[PDB]
């Protein structure tokens, strides 16, 4: 609580900002964050404080969870970082937001959508319906609209990992622990049975998926696809 | 980005000196100034304080000797929660409580003549003690009313019944034994070493020398007034 703004290689920070932090487990694929807190400790050095969004590959999940092409899932890590850690600037949007149109806004980075929050916990998901109380509160924007736009989905980036012995009754794994002061090094999943109903599409088995969801292989064959976001409208 | 903290009553400000909850001894609180406050997104109030060790919590010859309520100063920037906060005190600077007193009215009184190394277990006396506060209070200046003639009780270590039976002058400097890592050590350590001819400070029992500001242990003085909280004694 001292300072409004830091610079690092010549790019201002404030808190409420959407940023990428160096990733002690992984150089090249930054801890995406926002920013809630800065300030200055004896010594001159700057400091900050960011709730941690974790990557796909960084959670614990069932084998068969599908995922936005740049997903992150909101977590209870709230870190300090020297202000040194910082490599860039990027934006997450709510999904439920991103639904409906695009950011009003020149980004100054990559483009992150957050439809979840993780419970590192217990390993579980939840849908984000309040994204306003998930933000600092001295920053609690115009969307562009499209119409009808959907989603790709694809599988897990760690479904390779399953044990070859996995069974749907299995417990929980645990994530694997690199650097404390870090993301977890690699996630884990593991197996569960098929569901009939799925409101929000998170599971490639299920028999039911939402109407702007494409599933891996659905392959339509119309519209136009925007290959960074796996966007499509038609 | 708070400005005052209200813990059972009390008002805490950046720069307060104030007692902390020690988890290894409930009844003897850290000692520590409040460098700053804010608020966390759950709601709950936190702060940091550096810490400041006691005698019995330093890595020290066992020679050494300590003012009654000495404390010394260390590279401890902790974060607690302001529930831990168990009451007020406050620190003086040994050079000033030795011209003479604070001019104030909230807790006990301890004071600081020594910087503690942690690393290399070497004690360093505080010239600049500015320094050593938080920023924003840092060139504030303090009341003190003049005091003529003020000597110090010296005391031997609390610890000293811990030095090993087959110690000599030259083993190896110690290590403190930790008990929670978020509270200062459990118990520091004493060892022997040779004694020295000149001793300006009047840190250790077995120096030839002694300021005249310093009374050591048995060179009991027959006159004066004594204040028994302090060991402080004058005229
Ligand atoms: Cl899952
Ligand atoms: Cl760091
Ligand atoms: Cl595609
Ligand atoms: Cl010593
Ligand atoms: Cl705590």
């Amino acid at each position: 609580p001292h300072m409004d703004e830091v610079i690092v290689n010549n790019i201002s920070y404030h808190v409420g900002d959407w940023a990428l932090l160096r990733n002690q487990n992984d150089p090249q694929k930054p801890i995406v964050g926002q920013i809630f807190r800065l300030w200055k400790t004896p010594d001159g050095k700057q400091w900050l404080n960011a709730c941690w969004y974790y990557r796909p590959e960084q959670t614990v999940h069932r084998v068969d969870r599908l995922f936005y092409k740049n997903e992150v899932m909101k977590t209870g890590q709230y870190r300090d970082h020297l202000v040194s850690n910082l490599v860039g600037k990027c934006y997450v949007i709510h999904f439920t937001r991103y639904q409906r149109g695009n950011p009003d806004m020149k980004l100054e980075g990559p483009l992150f959508v957050c439809e979840f929050r993780y419970n590192e916990s217990d390993k579980i998901f939840n849908k984000i319906r309040t994204w306003k109380a998930c933000l600092p509160e001295e920053i609690r924007e115009a969307t562009i609209p499209v119409n009808g736009r959907k989603f790709f989905k694809y599988p897990s980036p760690i479904r390779h990992l399953l044990p070859a012995n996995a069974t749907p009754h299995d417990r929980v794994p645990e994530p694997t622990m690199g650097s404390p002061d870090a993301p977890p090094l690699v996630g884990a999943v593991y197996m569960r049975p098929k569901m009939q109903r799925d409101d929000l599409g998170e599971y490639a088995t299920s028999d039911d998926c939402p109407r702007y969801i494409i599933r891996p292989n659905d392959s339509p064959e119309e519209g136009q696809v925007d290959i960074e976001t796996g966007t499509i409208t038609t």
